């Protein structure tokens, strides 16, 4: 018998607003040594983008951005057209790549076909003020205004007094310092230069601290957030994925402080669900999907303005993997994130479940979309308890229902959002769509465990609307 629950949505609540440019990937730095991958010509790859929002936003940073260097007089051959870089694991100094002229020049071809902006990470770690002046000049000219959203100077610069960036002393004042060196450089040479930061990696008593001392300098805070870790670790399992943690908690009560505090606005600009590259057995599987789509509306309804999921290559958390060369594929992850294009832009409302204490980690977010209609995301993420859930304060002659599933929660494939997979280059249409009636503002919606739910409300009276 399932567990059940009550729903109720308060339309008279509003929260937060969900913008257009919500959702987001994060990549590697050292990506950009292969001028083929983020290219015009990587029609694959941009066709997935797409589908995941007509607007969004490509992070590119991480670990590798410390060991990046842009190369303006670069042999073009310095390229590697064969990488497919996937998610720095954090255990050494990675390679050293080169940033060529042609790989900032297919970058903005990729952007304008994906029609998403960019977040690009600058050299702070290892490379010159200077270099960084130059490398910014080259990108601000050649993606433009419109398109780059910020510049971060450095990749988790709170982890720099433990992963030899840095001396074992090096602290938030020490990257103050250097913050403020690159930064006049870079504004000298690029006078209109946007920034983001600090791009900390967990460190949260580094975000008002930040946003206080640059604040007339940034456009947007950033901080990361994994929820497992490390991967070798048998205590980190799709179970606990399921569930909050003092990590999450704290990240989204910083990312409050840093807002309320500041006025600016927060992003999560690189997150995923383990770190140090993700798990086989966890990452990879159907309830990464669950666990994605739920911290995409949780950290909305904190405030958060946006997300980039880090992935690459065939990373076991990649939302998308692959290569130019023997195409892509939409993992497990992927599906989480579609459930969220398909629910789109709108204004949450407040959505309060109770009664659930016997299927505690169902979670459920209502919309206004911006087309008016009222749309709910559920994610059963009970994994052993089917749900059945009493929606009240929705005033619709009937909903439809699309459903996230797998036939098993560790499940590395399989996965069908609407009853269809995803296809080629990110093509998807729902192939299974069930019709819910409703009286009174009333309905009930039956999941099983370890599923997830879009539901989309009818307009009123609207049959014969064109």
């Amino acid at each position: 018998s399932p567990v059940r629950v009550g729903l109720s949505v308060d339309a008279s609540a509003l929260g937060h607003t969900i913008p257009p440019d919500y959702t987001g990937l994060s990549y590697e730095q050292a990506q950009m040594a292969n001028p083929n991958y983020f290219s015009g010509a990587n029609t694959q790859l941009a066709g997935f983008l797409r589908t995941l929002g007509r607007q969004g936003v490509l992070r590119i940073g991480g670990n590798t951005s410390e060991y990046t260097f842009w190369n303006r007089h670069a042999k073009p051959t310095a390229a590697d057209e064969h990488l497919a870089a996937g998610p720095d694991k954090g255990h050494h100094a990675a390679a050293r790549e080169v940033i060529t002229p042609e790989a900032v020049n297919n970058l903005s071809e990729f952007l304008d076909k994906t029609g998403w902006k960019l977040i690009y990470g600058l050299n702070l770690g290892k490379g010159t003020p200077e270099n960084a002046a130059d490398e910014a000049a080259y990108v601000m000219e050649t993606i433009g205004a419109d398109r780059l959203l910020a510049f971060q100077l450095g990749n988790e610069p709170d982890l720099f007094y433990r992963n030899g960036i840095r001396p074992a002393s090096y602290d938030f004042a020490a990257y103050a310092g250097d913050w403020q060196r690159f930064f006049t450089a870079i504004r000298k040479r690029v006078p209109n230069a946007p920034f983001a930061g600090p791009d900390t990696a967990y460190n949260t008593k580094w975000l008002v601290p930040f946003a206080d001392k640059f604040k007339h300098d940034v456009k947007f805070i950033s901080s990361h957030y994994y929820a497992e870790g490390p991967p070798t670790d048998p205590s980190m399992t799709i179970e606990r994925l399921m569930k909050p943690n003092p990590r999450l908690l704290g990240e989204t009560a910083g990312l409050k402080q840093v807002e309320a505090d500041t006025g600016l606005p927060f992003r999560l600009t690189e997150t995923n669900s383990c770190y140090q590259g993700g798990k086989q057995g966890v990452s990879d599987t159907f309830a990464a999907a669950l666990w994605a789509g739920d911290l995409m509306y949780q950290q909305a309804a904190a405030g958060s303005t946006g997300i980039n999921f880090h992935g690459g290559g065939y990373g076991w958390y990649t939302p998308v993997a692959g290569t130019p060369e023997d195409g892509f594929i939409a993992r497990p992850e992927y599906y989480g994130m579609l459930l969220f294009a398909q629910a789109g832009a709108g204004q949450l409302l407040g959505a309060k479940l109770t009664d659930n204490s016997a299927a505690p980690l169902l979670t459920a977010y209502a919309l206004r979309g911006t087309d008016g209609r009222t749309r709910i995301a559920l994610f059963n993420k009970n994994l052993d308890a089917d749900v059945e859930v009493a929606i009240s304060g929705v005033a619709s002659p009937s909903g439809t229902v699309l459903r996230l599933e797998a036939p098993r929660a560790d499940d590395t494939t399989d996965v069908t959002f609407g009853g269809a997979p995803v296809g080629a280059s990110g093509s998807w249409s729902p192939l299974v769509q069930e019709y819910v009636p409703g009286h009174s503002g009333q309905f009930v919606l039956h999941m099983r465990k370890a599923s997830g739910a879009l539901l989309e409300f009818a307009k009123l009276a609207a049959a014969l609307q064109h």
